[PDB]
């Protein structure tokens, strides 16, 4: 992975847009592909840590360009991009600052509830628009049909996990992996543009209006399962809890939530592979042993 000094991204952004003056540059923060700068108070700007982090990063530019203008709540807008090298598909990526704090929990929680009930409405409004988002022009690259991601984990488990399990082990691999191909709940939905990263992190808000004022970080949406964005929302700790996405799912008109549950329970065990792969995938090594130590031990 890759860090970025503060000289060497104004000298990037100089090169391409000389005439565009930096008159403040501060780490905003950095998720696990892109390490992100707040210039100007205006832009936030995409510094890719890795090549894997460039791919999203080109792919959140194409998506935030696509649906540009046709949403209900704000998102980033793009306005200055990089170039492509051996080792980026895109350099950088500066957007519009979206301003507000995540709405947490806890924040959430503590609004009155007449604020709360129009969050639980403007994220309803806001995915069932997204999820209406024509899908023709999105190629492969943004499609994720969810039984090939299950094939293909299966498969990349088994590559990296072969010498590091036992038999009965690698047959509870078999046994899960096999459980969950045979359930069609999981692979029979009408495929659709996603936010894949959807929860309260990516989600900001105005306390001043105590109102939601943006969606951020799409570096994950592909064309896949709409109920990934109810399920990123459910978990219990972490996110807001079944009562709250409850009501997003009524906004919604949501016609089965018993699947959305079902769908739920099966992405929590799920992780432990997850982590796994995204383990090795992503450079995470703290990831991979928690993940290899619950296999062994589930
Ligand atoms: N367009 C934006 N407006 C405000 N914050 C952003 C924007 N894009 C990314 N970020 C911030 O930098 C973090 C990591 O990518 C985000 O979770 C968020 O705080």
């Amino acid at each position: 992975m890759r860090t970025y000094t503060f000289d060497q991204v104004e000298k990037a952004i100089e090169q391409l847009y000389p005439d565009f003056t930096i008159n403040t540059i501060e780490i905003s923060g950095e998720g696990n592909d892109c390490i992100a700068y707040e210039i100007n108070r205006d832009f936030i700007f995409k510094f890719p840590k890795h090549s894997r982090g460039s791919t999203n990063l080109f792919n959140e530019v194409n998506i935030l360009k696509r649906i540009h203008n046709k949403l209900p709540l704000p998102i980033p807008e793009v306005v200055f991009t990089g170039m492509p090298s051996e080792t980026y598909q895109m350099s950088f990526a500066g957007m519009t600052k979206i301003k507000g704090v995540p709405l947490t929990p806890l924040l959430l929680n503590n609004l009155p509830k007449q604020s709360q009930n129009q969050a639980a409405k403007d994220l309803a409004r806001f995915l069932s628009e997204l999820h209406s988002i024509n899908i023709s022009g999105f190629k492969s690259n943004l499609v994720l049909d969810f039984r090939e991601k299950i094939n293909e984990d299966n498969k990349k488990i088994k590559k990296l996990l072969s010498r590091e399990l036992k038999g009965p082990q690698m047959k509870k691999v078999d046994d899960f992996y096999r459980d969950i191909l045979e359930n069609e709940i999981y692979f029979k939905y009408y495929p659709c543009l996603i936010h894949n990263d959807f929860s309260s992190d990516h989600i900001l808000f105005d306390t001043e209006k105590n109102t939601i004022c943006g969606i951020i970080d799409f570096g994950d949406a592909a064309i896949s399962d709409p109920d990934n964005d109810f399920i990123s929302l459910m978990e219990d700790d972490e996110e807001y809890g079944m009562e709250f996405v409850s009501k997003i799912l009524n906004h919604y008109k949501h016609k089965d939530i018993p699947t959305v549950l079902e769908k739920y329970r099966m992405k929590e065990k799920y992780w432990s592979f997850e982590k796994i792969i995204y383990g090795k995938e992503y450079g995470y090594m703290d990831w991979y042993e928690e993940g290899l130590n619950e296999i062994r031990s589930i």
